[PDB]
């Protein structure tokens, strides 16, 4: 069986990949070899009921060179380090990555098979050996409205995101939780007392949120009870942040439309959600079609997207992070025409950023590479 | 000196108004009369160092009929009951309302004087006697980009909101806070153990958020750690919620363009913030102007709007609910041209929903009416 190496299997994304792989018995048709950046020699974990020897150093090129496929969830720093060194040896195996590091490489293909399988297979024949997961937000967007691009109905998409703390890292999720606790703690008794003044409570919660002893070390500002309309670094040439820039760059590379690119732009905002990224869309369509047809085109693209009817009770129950968290479902709703015209479509979607937005496309390309 | 009655002065919006009036000495040039729907006969609040006798009944038409101006923050059900009975007596004084009830009536003007003083002035001369504050998000939007409408540069605006808990009520803010506390408490110990599993932490928080005992009666769903992409009731004829519908309806009546409406549409989403409504805009301009000119036009409209440089550090410091809560500042940043073209402009704004979104416009028209 093909020898597959796993790097970053212990991380947050890695842990999700391991769990998903165990659920689908992905360890059956492959020989697993586990690496580490801090536990070399130690006893390798037990997945798929198998027993790898001891953890090998993720930096041992000779060891890696023996592998047919490398699946990494370690991070960009690691990849930019080892990858060039491994290729420099002549190694011709496959490199499956969850980090963005190699996404825009001329010899790398961004994978999201339920959306761009043709691009993938084509790359495979062509000799492409590097496959990278796409930006979580772009991935979730395409899993929700892929049918529209599939039908070549999209002229341009305007996006406003509602991104979870989890997308920034495990330490960021923990900071959000700490902030939420401190906010309630600041007015614990006042909340219990029905006679208390709501303005008195707000004043106290706002003061705590602005206090020096309020944990903001990771976001650079309060997230719980607030929001941050800026994610990643600035791009001086356009004014977009790197997260916003990915919409255009990655959507078109995933779909293979670099020759006739579709404008995808907007604002990415971080909010107090744990691990589900939500998005509001203003989709300018190339033609005016019945809303019911639009819905079917969307719902039939893949089996994970789930159209949520534009009803209050149903929306509150199905189109929220609280509902989607930990599932492979990609609900999209609030679908209707906008006032600008019949070609303007409104849509809101929610999706788990660690599954389709991270571990799932990786787990899937791997399965396709092996048995 | 004019006789002015105050209704709903005890609630959340009413309290902020009383606060602002006390700070601005708005009671000096008027004779205050306080009413109540539940505490008639009890001592009135002594704002402005002035002392009214006892609370009068807000349902006493004979007492109301004696006033020159009635200022109410009581609510739509109150107004819909009393306004008709009072006007039926032939009463011809001024009615200033914070509730949406009379907003779309032809004998009423939606007031936001920094934006439509001309409408207010024309209406007064025409005989209009009813002034109503506009929807909070619409008001906050115009305070931010009124300069573009002032120059007739706006073709249409696509909106995505991030609305706070207080926008729905004092009960809802309290529920949000209680929810936040419960979420952290579910993993209090794990959070202080730096070696604990993040996925274990998230599964526990999510489980709590999904527990029947999780307090969700006010929102009908979890808000803390999540979001609710639905505000108000559904309008079957367009697919919009009443909240979303107001963008087109109120923006245009405020601007006096109900005859030739500028399309303003989008999605209104509730998030876990206490009292600031934020909005992401995609503005289709009529002309292709340099970014710097657009900024000058936006900044020059009024003294409260504040253009925030498209810089990360400044944005995290100035463009957030944490910074603007309790202030009259209306920051607008992330200004840049979008990928769709040089006529497409992006912008993100944040504003306190209880000030410019509620009490401030009311407070201002009252001052105009009393002198
Ligand atoms: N966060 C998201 O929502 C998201 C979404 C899509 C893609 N990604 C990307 O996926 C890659 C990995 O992200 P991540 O958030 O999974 O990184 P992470 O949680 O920090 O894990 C990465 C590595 O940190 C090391 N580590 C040190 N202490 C650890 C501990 N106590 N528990 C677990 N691991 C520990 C592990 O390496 P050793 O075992 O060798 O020590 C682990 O492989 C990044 O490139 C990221 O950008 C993230
Ligand atoms: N919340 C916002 O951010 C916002 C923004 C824009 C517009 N508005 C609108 O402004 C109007 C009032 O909203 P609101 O949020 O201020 O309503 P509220 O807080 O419920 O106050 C309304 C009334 O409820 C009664 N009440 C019962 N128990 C009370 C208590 N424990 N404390 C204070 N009052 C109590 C009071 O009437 P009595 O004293 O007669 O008993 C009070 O005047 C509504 O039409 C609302 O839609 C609200
Ligand atoms: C969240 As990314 C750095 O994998 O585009
Ligand atoms: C903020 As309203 C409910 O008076 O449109």
């Amino acid at each position: 069986m093909k020898n597959v190496g796993f790097i970053g299997w212990r991380g947050m994304v890695g842990s999700v990949l391991m769990d998903r792989m165990s659920q689908e018995n992905d360890f059956e048709n492959l020989n697993p070899v586990f690496f580490t950046t801090s536990q070399a020699g130690q006893k390798a974990p037990v997945f798929g009921g198998k027993d790898a020897g001891d953890l090998k150093s993720a930096f041992d090129i000779e060891e890696l060179k023996k592998l047919d496929i490398i699946v990494t969830c370690q991070g960009g720093d690691y990849t930019n380090e080892v990858y060039p060194k491994l290729k420099a040896t002549g190694w011709d195996g496959y490199w499956v990555d969850a980090a963005s590091a190699l996404r825009m490489k001329d010899d790398a293909i961004i994978v999201l098979d339920p959306v761009n399988q043709h691009v993938i297979s084509e790359g495979l024949k062509k000799g492409i050996k590097t496959f990278v997961g796409g930006n979580c937000t772009v991935s979730l967007m395409l899993m929700a409205i892929g049918g529209l691009f599939e039908k070549d109905l999209v002229e341009w998409i305007s996006v406003a995101t509602y991104q979870a703390a989890s997308g920034a890292g495990a330490k960021n999720m923990r900071e959000l939780l700490s902030q939420m606790g401190l906010l309630e703690q600041a007015v614990s008794s006042e909340l219990k007392d029905p006679a208390s003044s709501i303005l008195d409570i707000e004043r106290k919660v706002t003061a705590k949120m602005r206090a020096d002893n309020f944990p903001t070390d990771n976001f650079g500002a309060a997230l719980g009870g607030s929001l941050i309309p800026w994610i990643d670094k600035l791009l001086p040439e356009t004014g977009q942040t790197k997260e916003e820039w990915k919409g255009y760059a990655e959507t078109n590379k995933i779909l293979g439309l670099s020759d006739n690119p579709i404008p995808v732009d907007g604002l990415c905002v971080r909010i107090g959600a744990l691990r589900c990224n939500s998005q509001a869309f203003t989709i300018k369509l190339k033609k005016d079609l019945p809303l019911e047809e639009i819905e079917q085109i969307i719902a039939s693209h893949n089996e994970w997207v789930k159209v949520i009817p534009n009803d209050k009770e149903i929306t509150l129950r199905e189109l929220t992070p609280a509902k989607v968290t930990g599932t492979l479902s990609v609900p999209v709703g609030r679908l209707r025409k906008l006032a600008m015209g019949p070609e303007y479509l409104a849509a809101f979607t929610v999706g788990d950023q660690l599954l389709w937005g991270a571990a799932e496309p990786v787990r899937r390309i791997l399965k396709q590479l092996v048995a």
